[PDB]
């Protein structure tokens, strides 16, 4: 059964989606997503300190027999189902959807939270429109950026340190590049239909494919694509974490500079919220 | 002042060394050393847990407006006070107190535990004896291995998974390999009674020096230590974590099968036991 304290609260209903329900809570009779984990205290700490239009929304927490995690409904369901089978998105669409996850990881990284588990699953759409807001979820894997145990050693002299701590200076605090590599594999299933590495009809193996950068270019599918849309997704499938695209660079590229893409954004937004009067 | 519990059982003395101080506890009027921290928990948890002759055992703790950690007194102070100023331990000495130290972080990386700040300042000596034994101490750097979010990462489709993730694949839990540089180190130290990486006399930065694997090697300071001895020495400053010995491989050496030197800390282990009756 349901744990009584999350009954008193909510009357549950069906599965929309580890499982996702449909529920009402009783206060408002407005209708709210429980995410069920069966047995995310750092997941919970990290939703509820956050606060961006574009990162979904913690309203209550029961921990019993399993995780219930209360959040609000995204009526439009997972992007998965969107790209799913080969279905792919006006290349518009793909910005407009684009754009605001770009957004949402900036203001994480800005925040030193790398999510770590990017994925159509985990972006969900306001509505069953086209033009619509979306919002990211799942920090079940996310990190906390915060002081190394590297820094504390470089305060010392090395003298008994060894080589590969030293070594490890050059490439340490880029861990929140990953997102960035995450975005551009999502990026290029949005704008193709198809994953640029996976195992179908091909010789090199999945983890070849993904060290050598070399994703699974078909042009057919791609010559109705921009030239600009494929030139953000190379900068973000870049082999070097160093070197690949950051959130700011990738918001800053041709491809992002649409007036119209930002205009729709700003309405989506402006519609979405239910604001007091304010002073003049 | 001290914190009312601390008085409660124990008389504060003399300094002996952060600071150490001598302390008598007032149940069994015997010495204990007293070390305070000031403003760990990890620590205490740790050397709780652990129960090794070769490493020091807490008896108490109290957390105030500083934190006390109360030992075990080693008589004989710290290994740092045998090897500075150019002093050097005979050959001999040098296997005893390494082979302890040896036992000692094998049985840490046994327990899933990597010290990370091993020194002559962390290592004590039981008695102001040459023939002692050695504690270490010092578990405020400390990591305790468990599963980790590579392995969780691994056991999914890497879609979306970026390459530096797949590329640490290869050196992924060598983290231990640390304490035997670390212990390679002390070990040059306690033999030639001289750094092998410092910034005396010389044009090459420690990082460089340190990095290469490039130790100072001075040939007349040297010309009286075995063979064996500096090729243990050689084996524990390579490099490469993965090709450096472990402490397992390092407890094979020629330079440790010495039967005279096994039999010392056996006495040694019997004379600082107090056993009860035991059947038959
Ligand atoms: C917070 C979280 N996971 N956390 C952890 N796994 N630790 C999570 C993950 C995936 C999720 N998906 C949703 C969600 O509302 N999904 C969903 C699925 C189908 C439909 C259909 C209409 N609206 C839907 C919403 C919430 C949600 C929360
Ligand atoms: C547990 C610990 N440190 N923990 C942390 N810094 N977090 C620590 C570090 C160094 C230490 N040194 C000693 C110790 O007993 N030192 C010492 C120093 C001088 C003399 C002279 C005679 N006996 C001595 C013992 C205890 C001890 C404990």
């Amino acid at each position: 059964v349901y744990p009584k304290a999350l009954r008193d609260e909510y009357i549950m209903s069906k599965t929309l989606g580890g499982e996702v329900k449909l529920a009402f809570e009783r206060k408002t009779c407005k209708k709210v997503a429980i995410k069920i984990i069966s047995k995310v205290e750092t997941e919970i700490e990290i939703l509820k300190k956050l606060n961006h239009p574009c990162i979904i929304k913690i309203k209550n927490f029961f921990d019993a027999e399993d995780y219930y995690i209360v959040l609000e409904l995204m009526e439009g369901g997972e992007l998965f189902d969107k790209v799913v089978g080969n279905k792919r998105l006006k290349e518009a669409t793909c910005k407009l959807y684009f754009y605001q996850m770009l957004l949402a990881v900036q203001y994480l990284h800005e925040n030193g939270i790398i999510h770590r588990d990017l994925k159509p699953e985990n972006v969900l759409l306001s509505s069953q429109e086209e033009d619509c807001l979306i919002k990211i979820t799942d920090f079940g894997h996310s990190k906390i950026l915060g002081e190394t145990s590297l820094m504390r050693t470089l305060c010392g002299t090395p003298t008994y340190l060894a080589p590969e701590v030293l070594v490890s200076v050059g490439t340490a605090g880029y861990n929140r590049a990953v997102d960035c590599w995450s975005l551009g594999v999502i990026l290029f299933i949005c704008l193709s239909g198809y994953p640029p590495f996976s195992e179908h009809r091909t010789q090199v193996s999945l983890k070849d494919q993904i060290t050598s950068g070399k994703y699974n270019f078909i042009p057919e599918v791609w010559a109705e694509v921009s030239e600009k849309a494929l030139d953000l997704v190379k900068k973000l499938l870049v082999v070097d974490p160093k070197a690949r695209f950051t959130t700011e660079e990738a918001l800053r590229h041709p491809w992002l500079q649409d007036e119209d893409m930002k205009r729709k954004f700003q309405d989506l937004l402006s519609e979405e919220n239910e604001s007091t009067a304010l002073p003049q």
